Order: C-alpha cells, then sequence, then structure tokens
C-alpha cells in the first residue's frame, strides 16, 4: 500500500530469485505492478549493488541477435559504461531498452 | 562564439597541458574556465578513449587517503557513475574530488 525501505529490499530479492528461475522480464515487471522501464531500474539497481544476475535466456529469446552483438561490442570498447554516452553513439540505430538490456548484461558479466 | 572546430582544438591544448603537467586549475584559467567545466572537458576527451595521467595535479591537491579509498570504490564499483559515487561516497568526499578520482580511474583502466 505504502513502499517502505524494507519492502523495497525484499522486492529486489524477489526480482533476483525470479531472474534466476528464468521468469521472463516483462512478466517479472507485470507480478510486481510495474511497466518494463520500471522495471528495468529495479535491475539496474540490483546490477550496482554487485548482485550476480543473467538475463541471457531473455536477451536470446526477445533481442535481435546482430543488436546483440553490436551493442555489446560499444560496451566492451567503452570508457563509461553511461547510458548517456551509449544513447549519444547507439541511439540511432538502437532504442533505449535494447540499450539498457544489453548494458545490464554487460555489468553483470563484470 | 563557441563552435565544434574551436571547441576540438580546446581539447587538443587541454591534453598538451596535461602532458605538460600543467596544473588542472592553471589549464581552466587560461581557457576562460571555471574548474568544473575544465572537469567536463576532461572527462569528454577521457571518455573519447584519450590516455590522460593527472596524478601529478592530484598528488599536489589531493588528501591521500581520499584519493585512496575513492579509487578504492571504483576499483570495487559496478557502475562507474558519478550518481552512483555521489550516493555511495558523497557525505565524505566532495563531487569535485570523486570526478577526480573518477578521471584518473577511468583513463587507466580503458585507455
Ligand atoms: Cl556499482
Ligand atoms: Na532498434
Amino acid at each position: 500500500r505504502v513502499r517502505t525501505l524494507a519492502n523495497k529490499s525484499k522486492m529486489k530479492v524477489s526480482i533476483v530469485q525470479q531472474i534466476d528461475r528464468k521468469v521472463a522480464l516483462d512478466d517479472i515487471a507485470v507480478s510486481h505492478g510495474l511497466d518494463f522501464p520500471e522495471l528495468l531500474s529495479e535491475v539496474e539497481t540490483i546490477v550496482y549493488s554487485g548482485t550476480r544476475i543473467n538475463i541471457d535466456y531473455f536477451i536470446n529469446e526477445v533481442m535481435d541477435e546482430d543488436h546483440l552483438e553490436d551493442i555489446f561490442e560499444y560496451f566492451k570498447e567503452s570508457t563509461t559504461d553511461s547510458l548517456e554516452e551509449a544513447m549519444q553513439e547507439l541511439g540511432k540505430d538502437y532504442s533505449e531498452e535494447e540499450i539498457r538490456l544489453v548494458r545490464i548484461k554487460f555489468l553483470s558479466e563484470m
């Protein structure tokens, strides 16, 4: 009913557990009453904390393999992981959502 | 009037100044920039792939334990984001200290 830091903390644990069980990210979003970009923001929070996740099962199903390869190469060769920088370089070809997803994979693989 | 040509030239000059070990605050003044504006230009340079070394300046102006703690933060971080660094470090270190060490770290690890 009202967000608290404890329920936010528990939600993130839940999202991780769902990702481990290979639940589709869009299904996870619905399960928590989130829009897709809101879910991406939680997953980014999770990844920033150093939590090891793996969303290949989802990326491989929904994304164009060439888009994935080219966005990933951009991150491999980049100096900063910044989304703003990635949009400046890649935004003429790829959406924010594609770039955010591959960025999650890239940061998670550190 | 700023143009893409004279901005590119200014950056070339900044890189040369840093190579010649000119203090960053002196570089700022020489280009009519305030310090944070200079930091923004040095960030642009580093993002582009130029391996600059600003140890001579950091070692002169920054507290040694501050440098080590912030550097360690970046080494252990997942994202290099300034926003995340500020959330994690902003109660102990200034934005300028964090930006300087982040330049050092990004240049070393990538460029
Ligand atoms: Cl992080
Ligand atoms: Na696209």
